[PDB]
């Protein structure tokens, strides 16, 4: 099956995977000159008051924070979007080392890691539904620095010991996502796909421009993760990070100048 390692990383998926050659691919590099500014962009909604957590699952390539997507709890809306856009999962790409982790690239920078809010689109009823279609799913991405820690963050840190490893989950209640985001609100905006087997090409990628600033302590944790089961041969989840595709016939637009 598929992962990050040298037999089975991202050179490999396209065997299993053809899309992994397709014309809408992410994560991509963002050319900030070439990036227009697009004045007819909203401002981004982004409405978690009523976020409602539940629990935390390492899947085997990285850890996601799962919430109730069974009603309009916390929805992004706004921006390049037509229609409202159900928060489902957050999830984290990170490296092995503090130069590398990010999933896209500014002007060829990789940042420590990358936090992707992936969110559906209700008017298709379900993820399952959603993730086959084109406007199927809004995924708001924020970079990681390493510098100064990251309050709201550390309830995830503290958390990582209790899923090591692969299929492991604990209880998740009462986290607030808030406390992840940045100042701004300013981003950039593609059309894309996963960035993870099966690669679907169903995203509208928002990407924002200020990255939020963690410990050397908080990323060194997220390291400390297992890709492997208990039991089993340890690998240290990192490096978890799909490189940038070929942008190919796409305009990335911008909500600032
Ligand atoms: N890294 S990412 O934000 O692009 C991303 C967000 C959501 C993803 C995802 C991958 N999924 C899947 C995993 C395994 C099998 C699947 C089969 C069909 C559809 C999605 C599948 N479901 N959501 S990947
Ligand atoms: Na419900
Ligand atoms: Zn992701």
């Amino acid at each position: 099956h598929w992962g990050y390692g040298k037999h089975n990383g991202p050179e490999h998926w396209h065997k299993d995977f053809p899309i992994a050659k397709g014309e809408r691919q992410s994560p991509v590099d963002i050319d900030t000159h070439t990036a227009k500014y697009d004045p007819s962009l909203k401002p981004l909604s982004v409405s978690y008051d009523q976020a409602t957590s539940l629990r935390i699952l390492n899947n085997g390539h990285a850890f996601n924070v799962e919430f109730d997507d069974s009603q309009d709890k916390a929805v992004l809306k706004g921006g390049p979007l037509d229609g409202t856009y159900r928060l489902i999962q957050f999830h984290f790409h990170w490296g092995s080392l503090d130069g590398q982790g990010s999933e896209h690239t500014v002007d060829k920078k990789k940042y420590a890691a990358e936090l992707h809010l992936v969110h559906w689109n209700t008017k298709y009823g379900d993820f399952g539904k959603a993730v086959q279609q084109p406007d199927g799913l809004a995924v708001l991405g924020i970079f990681l620095k390493v510098g100064s820690a990251k309050p709201g963050l550390q309830k995830v840190v503290d958390v990582l010991d209790s899923i090591k490893t692969k299929g492991k989950s604990a209880d998740f209640t009462n986290f607030d996502p808030r406390g992840l985001l940045p100042e701004s609100l300013d981003y950039w905006t593609y059309p894309g796909s996963l960035t993870t087997p099966p690669l679907l090409e169903c995203v509208t990628w928002i990407v924002l421009k200020e990255p939020i600033s963690v410990s050397s302590e908080q990323v060194l944790k997220f390291r400390k993760l297992n890709f492997n089961g208990e039991g089993e041969p340890e690998e240290l989840m990192v490096d978890n990070w799909r490189p940038a595709q070929p942008l190919k016939n796409r305009q990335i637009k911008a909500s600032f100048k």
